[PDB]
This record gives structure tokens, sequence and C-alpha cells, in this order.
């Protein structure tokens, strides 16, 4: 696993230890440097090799492994040892930068429960077919699309629309697969072949998108497709040129044709862009990131537009009660313990929220009797002798309460409505809120003209709120595949980066330039990332993006660094005014200082 670093150390160790042969009888030391020089040259001749096969002709390692032969024949083993060390400590630095479906895979049961004959049968998953009676227990995920038998249930449908608040589903309505039974045990007629459920369509779409993915050419393969063949072509005509026009000898310019080749190996550009990717990598997760590969850090690098899921990255993810309106001769607090009252037990979302709201308000919640679900109305109890409903705003005549209602719903909020004996007590009003530092971390990608668009599966309304607060664009109603293609035609605009923290941000996390998940997100969504803010702070993106573009700056330094310094001790080699220890000196100088450059990065 790690024998990657290993011709590293063995080159290390072979290079010092043929000094110390230089140090007692050196003809003996010199077989020992060539030693050297070609077991570090092994991989780089065969993998240039394979190159040529390839058609690709000149990639840099051609130019290392004729810059290492054409030394080896001239007596410079030590030089071409050294390059050849820190062109392994560049290509070993870079190996160091590189990214290391099962969370989804997780998603698909592994049997469900068939139903014939009255009869119950454990069964694989891909034995079910288009019509069988499937029975999903309370909490189970549907093994597949079905069409519920049952006359109602709710559902999570999280895993495709992000959002957790259960649905209300009547017989004859689509469940897909992935979805929960959040209460009771559901029946179901299978709808979907195997292998082609809701979670594998989801999978289909992360894989295609993956595959979309063009690689990204590196810098110096697209120099050395230009300067590898120029330097060849120079060192040549040195060694053509001066004997035949000047009559002088074939053996000292074919020598410095050769001199010249190993003199044109660029190292520090090769450990240039390596050093800076490491140092950012380096200095993002020391404050709180966590960055897969350099590629993604470069991607971020370049990145200009960002699209933000809602639920869970923009917001808490979890319903609030906001406002409590009760009838004339009800305070606030009465309504709210008797909702309290009522809710209490309860698993949905809403009612964990009223519970919470009165428990921080110090309101003790009285005990109720005979609680139950009034089906498809809403949940109804007994407190201290009357009977009390707590339901849906669209479940019950509002009476009174019209305009208010429409006032709240229109602005985003959930209404319920508190009932005891056909009278409306009064109602609450709930939302998903903005997560503290949303607005600010908004505001500051516009101050790097960075803008941001919000995709959601959520209703129109509830977006229409929260983008209104942070003055974004929004589509709303979504699913996977929308958002994918949403991301598709922004990214074909500009490079996206797409934050979120569900499975349903998946396939857009791939579909964009790079996938950025939230800390508390699902293990789906965490794992098709190519980054994560493991802290879920949103200002934690902006110095995502600020180092990056950093990081992109502080390369094209070095390159610089390593590609003046080259070309002024090219021109002098030219001139004959400097030999090849001078030379190789002076690219071990730029080394240093591309290092000292890249260190800059952890400030
Ligand atoms: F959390 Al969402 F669309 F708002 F997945
Ligand atoms: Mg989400």
């Amino acid at each position: 696993r790690l024998k990657e670093n290993l011709p590293l150390i063995t080159l290390i160790v072979m290079m010092a230890i043929s000094w110390g042969l230089e140090q007692f009888n050196h003809p003996f030391g010199q077989l020992a440097f060539i030693a050297t020089t070609l077991v570090g040259l092994y991989p780089i001749a065969r993998q240039a090799l394979r190159l040529i096969k390839s058609g690709s002709y000149f990639a840099i390692e051609t130019l290392m492994s004729v810059a290492a032969i054409g030394a080896l024949f001239i007596g410079a083993t030590a030089e071409a040892a050294m390059v050849l060390l820190l062109f392994l400590i560049g290509e070993r630095l870079e190996g160091w930068a590189a990214s290391r479906v099962s969370a989804l895979m997780a998603l698909k049961p592994e049997t469900a429960t068939r139903l014939r004959n009255g009869e119950r049968e454990e069964v694989a998953i891909n034995s079910l077919r288009p019509g069988d009676v499937i029975e999903v227990a309370a909490g189970g995920r549907l093994p597949a699309d079905g069409k519920l038998l049952s006359p109602f249930a709710s559902f999570d449908e999280s895993a495709l629309t992000g959002e957790s608040i259960p649905v209300e589903r009547a017989t004859g309505d689509k469940v897909p697969a992935g979805a929960t039974s959040v209460d009771r045990l559901v029946t179901l007629e299978v709808l979907s072949e195997p292998g082609a459920s809701a979670i594998d369509r989801i999978l289909k779409l992360i894989e295609e998108a993956e595959e979309r993915r063009a690689p990204i050419e590196r810098f110096i393969d697209r120099f050395s497709r230009i300067y590898t063949p120029a330097i060849m072509a120079v060192a040549l005509l040195v060694t053509l040129v001066p004997p035949l026009l000047f009559a002088a000898s074939w053996q000292e310019w074919i020598y410095k044709g050769l001199t010249l080749l190993l003199i044109g190996c660029p190292c520090a550009l090769v450990i240039s862009t390596p050093a800076a990717i490491t140092s950012g990598l380096a200095a993002a997760a020391r404050r709180g990131a966590l960055i897969k590969g350099g590629a993604a850090l470069e991607q971020l690098g370049r990145v200009t537009q960002v699209a933000f899921d809602k639920t869970g990255t923009l917001t808490v993810g979890k319903p609030r009660v906001t406002a409590i309106h009760p009838a004339t001769g009800i305070s606030e607090s009465e309504l709210l313990t008797l909702a309290a009252a009522v809710e209490q037990g309860a698993t949905h979302p809403l009612a964990q929220a009223i519970v919470r709201e009165a428990q921080v308000a110090e309101l003790a919640i009285p005990t109720a009797e005979s609680q139950r679900a009034l089906v498809g109305s809403g949940i109804e109890a007994q407190v201290n002798g009357e009977r009390v409903l707590i339901c849906a705003a669209g479940k019950h005549p509002a009476d009174a309460f019209a305009g208010l209602i429409n006032e709240l719903e229109s602005a985003g909020q959930t209404v319920v409505l508190v009932v005891r004996n056909d009278d409306v007590l009064g109602i609450i009003a709930l939302q998903d809120t903005l997560r503290a530092d949303a607005a600010t971390a908004i505001s500051e990608l516009n101050a790097l003209g960075v803008k941001g668009v919000i995709l959601t599966g959520d209703n129109p309304r509830a977006a229409a709120a929260i983008a209104g607060e942070l003055g974004l664009e929004f589509k709303a109603g979504l699913l996977p595949e929308d958002k994918v293609k949403a991301v598709t035609k922004l990214n074909q605009h500009a490079p996206l980066a797409m934050v979120g923290d569900g499975i349903n941000d998946a396939p857009a996390m791939k579909a964009a330039a790079i996938g950025i998940a939230m800390g508390s997100g699902t293990d789906v969504a965490l794992e098709t990332a190519d980054a994560a803010l493991t802290h879920n702070h949103l200002r934690g993106l902006v110095q995502m993006i600020e180092l990056a573009r950093a990081t992109h700056a502080n390369i094209r330094q070095n390159i610089t660094i390593a590609l003046g310094l080259k070309g002024i001790f090219l021109v002098t080699t030219l001139l004959g005014m400097t030999g090849l220890w001078l030379a190789v000196l002076a690219d071990t100088g730029a080394t240093v200082l591309v290092t000292a450059n890249a260190l800059r990065l952890l400030r």
C-alpha cells in the first residue's frame, strides 16, 4: 500500500552510499553512481516507453529519460542522479495529492417481505416482480417503486426531495423506492423491475455524471509537448552546426548537446504545482475544511458560481415555531401548552417543534388521555376533559383566521390549527429557518463575485421565503434529475460548486465542477462530494474559495520562478558562459524558492 515511496528512499540511500564510494576508490564509485542513475531511471524510462507506444512522443518523461541516458555516456552521473531525485520528489508529492457508492447501496434493503395467498415470505430484492404485493414495516425503506394499496399512509421521501416532512399518500398514489414508512405498516404493489427503482435511477445519474467528467490536463504536459521537442531539436543543432560549419570537434559538441539535454530538464517546475497544492490541502485541513485530492482544489480555485441546496444546507433543516395566534380569551401560552399537550410523543417534526417550544418556555405539559390519529384530518387527544385536535390548515374550516392563514402561508410558513369541540382555538406558524451564518456567507461570496442560486426540491413558497431573505434566485419542486439539468446548464456558462446535504444532491454534486457537502449531511452526500464542511459553517465556504484562489496564484508565481531561472540559465548556457553543474545548482535554488513560496499558503 505504501510501496510507492520505496524508489525514493532507495534512490536516496544508494546516492549517499555512491558518494561514500567516491570517498574510497573513485572508479568503483562511478559504477555505483551509474547503478543509482539506472535504478532511478528505470520506471521513468519504461513509463515513457509506454507513452511513445500510445502516440504521445514528447511527454516530460521522454525528456527525462533521454537526458539521463545521454548523461550516462558523459559521466554526468551525479548530476543525472540529482535531477532524477528532484523529479521523483515531484512525482511523489503529486501522488500524495490524490483522492483515496456503498452509502447509497445501503439504501437498498437486501430482503423484502412479499405477500402471496395470505402468507409472508422473505425474498431477495431482485425476486420482486411488478404486481407483487410487498409489505413495508414502520421505519422500513421501500425496496422498490410501489403503488400504495393501503388506504392512507405518510412517507419520508427525503431521499428524493431532501425534505423529511412526511408526505400524506392515499390508495393508488405512487411511492418511490428509498422512501420511509413513518408510523404505520403499509402494503404496496411493486411497480419497478429489479435494478430500475428510484434509488437505482439516482445511482445511474451519479455514474453518468462521473463519466461525463472531462479530465483536466496538467500544465507540465501541455508545456512538455512544445518544450521537450524544442530543446531536443536545439541540442541536435548545437551538436551538428559547429563541426559542420566551424570544423570543430565532434566529441565536444556531441558532449555539449547531451549536456544541454540534461540542463533542459526542468526540475523545480515538476515540484512547482505539487508543492502549492500539498500546502493548500494542508492549510484547508488545518482550518475545518476537508478536500479530497488536488484536482478538487484546482476546480475550487476556478469556481465562480454556487448552487445551494436549501434544507439542511442554508437552513438548519428543522421546523421551528415562528408565530402563535390564539383566539380571544386565550393566551399564546395556553394555545401552545394545549397543542403541546396533544402532540407530546408524536414523531412528526412539527409536533416535536411544538413540544420544544413549550419546553424552552417552561410551560408544564399536562398529561393527555386517549391520544390518537384522526386519519386524514390530524392528531387528536383529550386534555382535561375536552377533545382537542391539532391539524393542517387545509384540513378544517379556518373561520376568522382565513386572511391571517393566507398571509402566513404566502410568507412560506406552515400553519396548524388548534381545534376544541369544532371551535378554532387559534393557529400556530412554523418555518425551517436560516443557519446563523448563511446571510453573511452569501454576502461574502457576492463580494468575491461568486453568485449563488438555490436548487431545492421543496415547495415554491417555502423556497421563496428563504431565497427572499438571501436575495438569491431559485428553482423549486425539483427531483434529482432536474437538479442535474440545472447544474449542467449553469456549468456550461461557468464552473460551479454544488453545496448540499442530501442523497438527492449527490447527482448534482457529480455534475458540478466540484461538489461540497455539509458536515451533518447524508452519508451519500459526504461520500459523493469532493469536499466537506465538517463544521456546518457556511462562511467556511468563502475561506475555501479564498484559499483555493490563493493557491492558484501561488502556483503561477512558482512556475514563473521555475520557468524564469531556467530560461536565464538556458540562454547563458547557449552563450557558453555557464555549465552543467551551475545549471543544476540553479534549478535546485529554484526548487528551494518555489518550496519556500508554497509554504506561504500555510499562513
Ligand atoms: F435539502 Al433540499 F432540495 F432543500 F435537498
Ligand atoms: Mg438537502
